[PDB]
DNA sequence: CCATCAGTGTACTAGGACCCGAAAATTGAGTTACAGAAGTAACTGGTATACTCTGGTTTCTCTTCA
C-alpha cells in the first residue's frame, strides 16, 4: 500500500532465511531449538535507487549497508554517491523509484531479494479495502519440498554433512530416519557427522 | 466404506548444449631511434651410377724351329 511505512513490507516478506535454526545438533538432537534467525539477526535494508533504507528499528539491528558503503568508498567500483536512511521514517509514498527496475532487499546477513515495483495504481473498489492485511501476497511460487532420503514419505527435518552413513554428502532426513540411523539407544551419536536442523524452503515459503 | 494404489495433467525443475550481443582488447600504419636475432637469398664443391673404349682372353688354325 502506498503511504504505508517501509518495515510494513520488510516484516511481511516471507523468506525461509528467517526461520533457520543455528548450531549443530549432532551430539544430541533434542536440544532446545536456538531462536530462529528471525530473532537473532534483526537487521535488513532496502536499496531503492542509491539510498539504503536501513532497518535500525531494533537494538539488535546493525547497519548492513555500512559494508557496502565502505566497499564503495574504496577504489571506484562503478557505483557512487550512496545514501542512507532509516526505513521507519519512510513510506512507499515518499519514495523516488523507477518502475520495472530491479532494486534490493537484503536481510539475514546476505539473503538478497530483488525487488521490482511492477506498477502503481490508485486503489479500486473491487480489491481488498483493509489495511490490517494489505501488504498481501498476490502470488507465490509453490517451491518443491525436499524429502527424507531414506524413505521418501516424509519431508526433511535434518541435513547431515560428513555422515558416515549417508551416500550423498548433504543428506536430508526426516525425524524418524534420522533417529534410527545415527543414535544407538540413548542419544550417543553413532559414527561421525554434523547434523543441522533443516527448514524446508518449499514448506515455510 | 475406508482403507490402497497407477494414472494423470500439469507448471517446475534438471541437465545440456548453444547462441547473441556487448565490451574490452588487439591489430594495424606512421614516424625514429636502438642491438641483435631470424630468415631467406644467393654461388660453389664433391662424390657416386652409368659408360666407353680397352686390355686381356680364347680357341683355332698355323709359325717357327727342332
Ligand atoms: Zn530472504
Ligand atoms: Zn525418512
Amino acid at each position: 500500500l502506498g503511504s504505508q511505512k517501509l518495515t510494513q513490507l520488510r516484516d511481511s516478506i516471507r523468506c525461509v532465511s528467517d526461520l533457520q535454526i543455528g548450531g549443530e545438533f549432532s551430539n544430541t538432537p533434542d536440544q532446545a531449538p536456538e531462536h530462529i534467525s528471525k530473532d537473532l539477526y534483526k537487521s535488513a535494508f532496502f536499496y531503492f535507487e542509491g539510498t539504503f533504507y536501513n532497518d535500525k528499528r531494533y537494538p539488535e539491528c546493525r547497519d548492513l549497508s555500512r559494508t557496502i558503503i565502505e566497499w564503495s568508498e574504496s577504489h571506484d567500483r562503478g557505483y557512487g554517491k550512496f545514501q542512507t536512511a532509516r526505513m521507519e521514517d519512510f513510506t512507499f509514498n515518499d519514495l523516488c523509484i523507477k518502475l520495472g527496475f530491479p532494486y534490493l532487499y537484503c536481510h539475514q546477513g546476505d539473503c538478497e531479494h530483488v525487488i521490482v515495483i511492477t506498477d502503481i495504481r490508485l486503489v479500486h473498489h473491487d480489491d481488498c479495502l483493509d489495511r490490517t492485511l494489505y501488504p498481501l501476497l498476490i502470488k507465490k511460487h509453490w517451491l518443491w519440498t525436499r524429502k527424507c532420503f531414506v524413505c521418501k514419505m516424509y519431508t526433511a527435518r535434518w541435513v547431515t554433512n560428513n555422515d558416515s552413513f549417508a551416500p550423498e554428502d548433504p543428506c536430508f532426513f526426516c525425524d524418524v530416519c534420522f533417529r534410527m540411523l545415527h543414535y544407538d539407544s540413548e542419544g550417543n551419536k553413532l559414527g561421525e557427522f554434523l547434523a543441522y536442523p533443516y527448514v524446508d524452503p518449499g514448506t515455510f515459503n
